[PDB]
């Protein structure tokens, strides 16, 4: 039972860190403004993919059996939160490529509406990982 929690808690650990570069790489295109409307294009479209490994990881373990009734919630909030961050990494690469062609000033303010939205699931993704990994850290 020790050695499954291990590996599982060495999930969470990628995701953490995963989830804490993608923190500080959107702040830097925020910092940035738009700058080349194709960096955060190509950015957004790497940084789903990183959350598609994640929800793919998660339902993995989900399907396994003997885990604690609130870490599979806590795994479960997760898995939820991650699909979400998928969609909004993808409404915010379509924009900014709207903006890169275009030029346009909406498709400006609207990419950096997603890129914010994107930011603050960001957020809630590190504190989901770290509290899911204090969680296994109690049964250990």
């Amino acid at each position: 039972e020790e050695e499954e929690l291990e590996e599982l808690a060495k999930e969470l650990e990628k995701i953490l860190r995963d989830e804490e570069g993608h923190l500080r790489k959107l702040k830097e295109a925020l910092a940035e403004g738009l700058g080349d409307a194709e960096e955060a294009a190509e950015l957004f479209r790497a940084e789903s993919i990183d959350e598609m490994k994640h929800a793919e990881e998660l339902a993995k373990l989900l399907k396994k059996g003997g885990l604690d009734p609130e870490l599979r919630e806590l795994l479960e909030e997760l898995a939820e939160l991650e699909l979400v961050a998928i969609n909004q990494y993808r409404e915010a690469a379509e924009a900014a490529a709207e903006a890169a062609e275009n030029g346009s000033e909406e498709a400006r303010a609207a990419a950096r509406e997603a890129l914010e939205e994107a930011l603050a699931l960001e957020l809630d993704g590190a504190k989901l990982a770290r509290a899911a990994l204090e969680a296994v850290e109690k049964l250990l």
